[PDB]
């Protein structure tokens, strides 16, 4: 089997991407944030504290003939941005882009933090990191991809995120029309539960390439590119007037600037992020200070190849026995 679903930016800045997901019988379609940096599929639901729901579409398991309470199971998750959610668990039929899993753990939120409430466009998350990170207790549950894997034509999914445009998540096949040149594959460590890999270096604009190993994670659920402070300083030094602002919470730059590109290495191959991808607009409405899309990972504890980086590439998440990551230009 295979699946193919369009993923759509939630706003004009590409702050996140939503993908329609069918849950239950008859189908209930929720728009979920596909997140290769976590491993829980959770949804706004009929169980969610009413004051914490503001415009989201909810899953109502009592209206699904295939929903079953997973008795005794609970979940609770905290994300890198400090947001969180928790609740109990149903199993139900879940389909993405034509690909159907029966008996998928659907984690129903009883509580969500303010960040989730305040974002009316995201109805939940669908985690695509390794199932070892799944938070369901006392019986850990598998991700959608792990449940689908054995039925897939090939044990892979691909992320093809758009810049200010829709893109695609495919399951079970590699669309050879969706990228240019060849795909370069690189080793993955699953020791932390992430799609963790090592970039071979970087360049700023038309500058020379710096060969240096940068360990990080391929994370579709993170907006920006978070790299070591050395790398990030080198980038923003090429933008006149750019500075790190502790009051804003990262690098800002004059909105009048033209941003240079940023290149990252994948083995001997090179992925170029155009400068426009690194512009996240005014820090507040009407401001002439703009927020940068490349930020320091110092104090996160991990480097994150988030959407800013991933949307410049066609990315293969290879879930074979020995997992690997593939990157192509497009």
């Amino acid at each position: 089997s295979t699946g193919s679903a369009t993923t759509t930016p939630i706003d004009s800045l590409d702050d996140a991407y939503i993908t329609p997901v069918q849950i239950g019988t008859p189908a209930q379609t929720l728009n979920l944030d596909f997140d290769t940096g976590s491993s829980d599929l959770w949804v706004f639901s009929s169980e969610t504290t009413a004051s914490e729901v503001d415009g989201q579409t909810i899953y109502t398991p009592s209206k699904s003939t295939t929903a079953k309470l997973l008795s005794g199971a609970t979940w609770s998750i905290s994300y890198g941005d400090g947001s969180s959610s928790s609740g109990d668990v149903y199993t139900d039929t879940v389909s993405v882009g034509g690909l159907t899993v029966t008996g998928q753990a659907v984690e129903s939120a009883k509580k969500v933090s303010s960040s989730f409430t305040e974002d009316s466009t995201i109805d939940g998350l669908l985690g695509l990191a390794f199932s070892t990170l799944n938070t369901v207790s006392p019986t850990q549950q598998k991700t959608f991809f792990d449940n689908a894997k054995a039925s897939l034509d090939s044990p892979v999914f691909t992320a093809d995120l758009g810049y200010h445009a829709p893109g695609t998540y495919n399951f079970g096949f590699i669309d050879t029309t969706a990228y240019t040149g060849s795909i370069t594959y690189t080793a993955v460590s699953t020791k932390q539960g992430f799609w963790e890999w090592t970039s071979t270096g970087y360049a700023v604009g038309s500058g020379t390439f710096k060969s240096t190993s940068i360990d990080g994670i391929a994370d579709t659920g993170t907006t920006l590119l978070y790299l070591p402070a050395t790398v990030v300083s080198a980038y923003w030094a090429q933008v006149s007037g750019a500075k790190s602002s502790s009051s804003v919470g990262g690098y800002v730059f004059p909105c009048s600037a033209t941003l240079p590109s940023f290149t990252f290495g994948v083995g001997s191959a090179r992925i170029v992020i155009p400068g426009d991808y690194i512009d996240f607009g005014p820090i507040s409405t009407g401001s002439s200070s703009c927020f940068g899309g490349i930020q320091s990972s110092a104090g996160i504890g991990i480097n994150i190849f988030g959407d800013v980086a991933l949307k410049a590439a066609f990315v293969v998440f290879n879930g074979a026995t020995t997992p690997t990551l593939g990157f192509a230009s497009k």
